[PDB]
């Protein structure tokens, strides 16, 4: 075990006053990684009062002073990339080959990006007439809250905290109870970089208690949430009933990958693989509906199976391991229920469909890489997000058909097309109802690129210049230099 | 008495299938203006299918073709200004001296503004490397819904529909049951201007039925709401619980007007009057907490009393009338309950405080212009929005005190300061927690100026370039021209 | 009667005592005698512009927007009348002038009218006690100098952003094509533009154009024309009074036909890239690079399409090819055609004046195509500004990029290919400001256009050009106590 | 005396091939600081070919890779601040109290600012119709040239090279022959930070030879020039005659300082001192026309005299020295001719008017702090930039007059007003024809704030986001996905 994990409030670790704890499990072994204290209602109020004090100090600094502090945190994150990745691997089950290459690297990339943009955050000036003009300030919201998910814990903490801090706010962050550990490390790193006390506080806890207290607190101006649709609805509802808050939500999806009639099938299979089996399928943007032309289906299926042969499950710290267990045993039970529904509805199982067995697997939350084919639009595994390593392959005949079927979903997060044809690529992409679209690739999410969902996949965006601005609020100021006229 | 008012769906009036109606009255006389049909659940669904069909036509046109149609609607609104003002006066009770100068004029100003901006709505292009780049599209949300309030019915309809339509969306608009008539005229005007059938549908009805159906419909992408906090919470809950929707809300406030120690008291009194008694106090941005230095309070009160004597209640179509009844008898009752709480909590009644009586008043929802003084921060009339003609005068001593008291509220809509001093004006305004700030004036809301609330006074903004962008959704598109690498 | 100057909302006699003649290039007859603005006329126009600019800038943004939109409405109403005049003055067929010249000029005015209210400064917080805000102020009086190939379009593309940004503009049309600019000045006044905000000074470049470039109270010059005159303008502006200068100077733009291109599509693009306005378009794709394996078939497709060109009565619905703008310009184009023959280019079609009844009296040059061209030929290196296409064989993609870029010009370029990677990959490597994929010639009001290298300075159209007609004033408000070290 | 200084081309010092040298003088002693090689026509061509090669390497890197390299150069500049400040003091005569606090600090501030903005440099995307769209790229110009002035040598070098490099260009920089030394140090620092060889080359030389060779070279795409009007005309002419190049110029001015009738005269005097005698009056933005109300003129003069009496001329490396000699003895001769013209034209000499004398001054190019009063608008010292420590005080009666007289100049660089009144401050500033305006202050030039001249004081701007964009050129790209129609 690790030492008991405490709350992080005002630049130090502190015990919760709730009397409550929870355990985070190592999904490779089933053993308790750490006992973690859960923030109660009083702890949340302490954190808000801490955040209000730190935010004022932070906002009073110059823009470049803030930039330098966030840049110092970047420098530390680069220095400690491997240490943090190992902790993320223990907490999440994702292979070290992923966490050491992606999770901290791309989280720190977004922090570095926003650090450089702070001096460029500007309001406007609007002349009305010789005797009057308007100017605007992009002011901090104040205290904002982030609620993270368990698939990319520190990356999510960085993608929410970076624009929030760069915009002059304090953020209170609640990591998922499944994966609370790296967020506490991030808090220490920020303070070491010189972040003022209270500007980034971390409250581990359960969604139903700590998360609810955050969403209900009257002095929190904005909630940013990553997770599933079901929890998103609770968060949105509670934020409205209790105290009005701006809200950002990234909620996953059922993203379609469209393989065109002129696609190279090796390229198409490589993209489909990376869109389904990275992080053991636990990625919001995964292309879990793979639409393949009927004329290519059989050959595509054989290419996918060949690549499934390249998946290497094993020791998560071994260099050649590229597939992990799922994040938790309850999550695995849910994925197995989806797989069983696929079988009972007649989807054709090409590989996988069961847990992994044997030495080194019996005690971990492993699900084999699973591919179904001959899938149809009404199947449960086609309609619902599984968030495991389960690819659904669907045949199609014509371009208008596949666009309709790709869009006939309540989800809207990502989409992609594989085609060498100029007109086909742009023409199809422009008709797809998704916020993140990839042409002849999958998964790259540059700091510069706004990402978020259409329809039930989200509200608002993350990354890009617009997200820095979305963590400010506009104040419009009219200077009236002429004589004021009253009609009374 | 007008003919029975029908729903407006797909470029024509159509009967509701709900079997339900309501009546709108003239609040100055109690006479029934019209029987109005109320949209049922099936009517809403028909309106959404109409909007989906029209939106596709509208979005496929060129940007300048859309601009020209909205400009033609501006032209018609200018020509019919006085006619529409008369109807608005009948429906709302606001004096014709206001409705003919403000309501349609500023609503049409915003439509005119956005009409010219359609061709400037652009995405971005982000170079990643020689072999890859990103571009973004600002795509229409699709079908959006607007929910109006009764204090500025046609202006609210124009401020919501103008950016929504200019961004390429269709809007379904539900006016308040208290004041449904001008929204129906607006629907006819848009069709006359060449707006494609279905792009602006109008569904009169009750909030508890028609409004809820709109917030719950799965194919509406965004709700924009103007009204009170209680109804906003209901709207937010239903919009999230049913189908995730973007949400904008303007919810009123308790805005402070700060008279500085160096202010001219004639200017201060004129601003305070215009900040409290325009539209009979039924304005979201009204400066209903008037902070006056103790050394000036008695003279300030005398100047307010002089100006209150100039308030001219009477025939709403007479040019010199500058004060009307409240919009409804239920609303006047709420204002009267607040007046009674002010008296019972020890506030000093400076003037007013009762219903108006006599010929021309007995049948209308008239309340005398009312001023309380000797107020303290804990009184109900100081803490809560009244939305009638009730000014609360508070004394203060020093600048730090007045800033703290001005900000000690859950609301955040507007604020203002009266001072000739350069440093004092900008220094105080920058510390106030409000989205709309006026220096040496009150009430002007240019089309260019984003307006909306901090804290519990709202979510999002209206007007300005940013609100056009807020009625689009960003699609990010990565073009990968290099070879894609899979780790499988 | 002589056509007069337009100063302060009325036609007024020049004080120069000087005139020139504009010719109808289809007949050689004098279309009109036009007065030429002298140095005193320029000074009068500047004082008029200074007075009108102050009125115009004091109006609200939306008031300015409405006035420019009224001018758009008048241009739409008078489209056909103005097009007939442009045809008389320029020789371009009415099928062109009535479809493009006023239509696209008015498109740009309409665009900027709607963008005026969006012209905003910025606000920068420095610290609690100080902030900066900026204003985008008008330059004041600006000058535009037009060319003869698109006279009223050029007047509108220059005046629209200048006026929308709150400036007055003094506009000098080319002496070859002065008439439509004078009609535009009347239309602006009719729309409610304040007197002096748009003045028109016909004259010669060597006199009126020089006087404008030298005047001390003109804040900016925007110039369209040739490189030779562009240097003269730049030289005179430097000697006299510091001014911002924007320039669009033509080019030798390459059209790259890829190995996977459909040759009917490529030939159609090549035709529109070379023979619209009788080849008198700055952005024309006059170096057509064709894969060697496609060359013979492409040449046949070009020969078929060139043979179908309908030269004739400029007001006839089916005419799609006109004479050149002037007889001196025709002589210059014929010298280039002769250099192509004498330097060993193979003449595929055309190469001479058109002859016979209906052509003998006009400045006609046949649509002309050379092939077997090489990069050292004069017709390949120098802008001809007539209907002269140069077809060049190439073997490899890297080769054609080198050759496309091996020019001092940089105005436009294009590629014909159905391949996603090829289209973007090639375009990103071309050194040109205006790039077309599987098309040619469309110039949306939203799209900034201008040249790399010797093809220009600055841009026209797009939001950025509205801003380029303002100057930034930065204003710091210091609310804290100022510290002096003395 | 230092070693002979070489050219800096392609990441190393290299001998000039011109066979020519020049000397830079220490203006405090008259001694030769160094012999410096002068770049010839062949040396410029070699530097251009070096720059073309390095620029391609630099532009091919990621935006953030470039950001990190420029940030490393910032880090080195901070560490070497005192070393560089001392060299600048020796070369320019400016007190170390200035060079160690302002010159490198604000030069590095601008580099740090642009380093963070590189990832935010974006093109646009414009939808035309379903079958066609436009996108733009902001491409590097290629090789650009900067020509520096002698009053702020390393700051000018940083203010030009920072946006040029951040936009992806290589820059060839020619420092003034009076002050060539710190630009050579900067070149070494860029290489140490990882700037690719050739991206920043430095060519000392004479304006008439090296500068002209740069302005004439056919493969240089843009010239950025700081200096006087006379040389700016030479640069403009030669740049046009040779090869069309974008040219940016900052050319000094005769900037007005307007003291309002309600101004505190101690504040006004302090502002006037800082606007005239910093860097011994050798500042482009100096407020050398000080407009004072007639009723306050005598008292203002008495306040200026006391403050002039506190000026501490002496050892330039002593902490309490705040006034230095002029940059050169030829420049002093020109300033003394202006002073004599003031005397002969009837201006009243309030103080100074001569060189400083005595031990420690006889060998330096010192001019006493000089104030003229009773000045008139036709006087030479009022109309022409002196670039020495010479203040002209002009009386005025009313606001409309002083605005007219402030604007009655061919120059337009800066301006300021001193007033506590809100309306007066904004009203006056909005009417002044200058690009840089200060209210109740003088001299601060934040990296965020675009700076440059109206009228004869310059073309284009420096600093601010816009200057980064001005070092790119726009490429517009239309994608036509529909069938192209030819009319032939
Ligand atoms: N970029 C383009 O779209 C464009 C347009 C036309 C021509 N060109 C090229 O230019 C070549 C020469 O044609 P051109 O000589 O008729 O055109 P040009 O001289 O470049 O005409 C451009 C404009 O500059 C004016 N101008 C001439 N000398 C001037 C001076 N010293 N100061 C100020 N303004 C001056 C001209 O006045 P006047 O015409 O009254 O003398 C005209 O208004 C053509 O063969 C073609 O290659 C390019
Ligand atoms: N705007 C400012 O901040 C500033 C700065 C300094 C001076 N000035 C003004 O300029 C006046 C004259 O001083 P100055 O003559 O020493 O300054 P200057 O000539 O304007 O110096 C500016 C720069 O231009 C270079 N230069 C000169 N002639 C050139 C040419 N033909 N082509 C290219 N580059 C050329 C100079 O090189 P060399 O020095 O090697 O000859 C120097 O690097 C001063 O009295 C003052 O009013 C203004
Ligand atoms: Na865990
Ligand atoms: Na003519």
């Amino acid at each position: 075990r690790m030492a008991e994990q405490q709350l992080y409030i005002h630049g130090k670790f502190v015990a919760a006053t709730s009397g409550k704890t929870f355990e985070t499990i190592n999904p490779a072994t089933g053993e308790v990684l750490a006992t973690v204290q859960a923030a109660g209602r009083e702890d949340v109020d302490r954190a808000v009062k801490s955040a209000q004090q730190g935010q004022k100090v932070w906002a009073a600094m110059s823009a470049m002073a803030r930039s330098r502090i966030l840049r110092k945190a970047v420098d530390i994150l680069r220095e400690r990339n491997d240490e943090l990745a190992r902790l993320e691997t223990l907490d999440t089950g994702k292979p070290l080959s992923e966490t050491a290459a992606v999770d901290i690297v791309t989280g720190a990339d977004v922090l570095e990006y926003y650090a450089g943009l702070i001096p460029a955050l500007e309001g406007s000036q609007i002349p009305l007439r010789d005797s009057s003009f308007v100017y605007t300030r992009r002011e901090p919201l104040g205290v904002v809250a982030g609620i993270g998910a368990w698939n990319y814990p520190i990356q999510i903490a960085l993608w929410k905290s970076a624009p929030a801090l760069a915009a002059g706010n304090a953020m209170i962050f609640k990591p998922s109870e499944v994966t609370p550990l790296t967020a506490l490390k991030l808090a220490e790193i920020y303070r070491e970089a010189g972040l003022p006390d209270g500007v980034f506080n971390v409250l581990p806890g359960i969604g139903a208690e700590t998360g609810q207290y955050l969403t209900e607190h009257p002095d929190i101006a904005k909630i940013s949430f990553t997770g599933g649709v079901a929890s998103g609805k609770k968060v949105m509802a509670n934020s409205a009933a209790s105290s009005l808050k701006e809200v950002t939500m990234e909620l996953g999806g059922k993203s379609p990958l469209i393989i065109a009639e002129d696609a190279n099938l090796d390229l198409a299979a490589d993209i489909a693989m990376m869109a389904n089996f990275y992080s053991s399928g636990q990625v919001c943007t995964n292309g879990t509906r793979v639409f393949v032309p009927a004329k290519f289906k059989a050959e595509f299926e054989h290419k996918i199976l060949e690549r499934v042969g390249r998946i290497r499950a094993g020791d998560l710290f071994a260099d050649d391991t590229n597939f992990g267990p799922l994040v938790s045993f309850p999550h695995r039970q849910n994925v197995l229920r989806y797989i069983e529904s696929g079988k009972s509805e007649g989807a054709r199982l090409l590989c996988g469909g069961d847990v992994l067995k044997g030495e080194g697997f019996d005690n971990g939350a492993w699900v084999a890489p699973t591919v179904f084919t001959d899938c149809t639009d009404d199947m449960t595994i086609v309609r619902e997000e599984i968030f495991g390593p389960v690819m659904s392959i669907l045949s199609y005949d014509d371009e208008a058909e596949v666009i309709r079927r790709a869009n006939a979903t309540e989800y809207g997060l990502a989409a992609g097309v594989v085609t060498p044809d100029l007109n086909r690529a742009h023409r199809i992409i422009h008709q797809l109802e998704a916020g993140i679209c990839w042409i002849n690739s999958w998964g790259e999410s540059p700091a510069e690129m706004p990402v978020g969902g259409y329809k039930h996949s989200g509200i608002g965006r993350e990354n890009g210049v617009m997200t820095l601005q979305s963590y400010t609020q506009v104040k419009s100021i009219q200077v009236e230099m002429g004589p004021f006229q009253s009609i009374f």
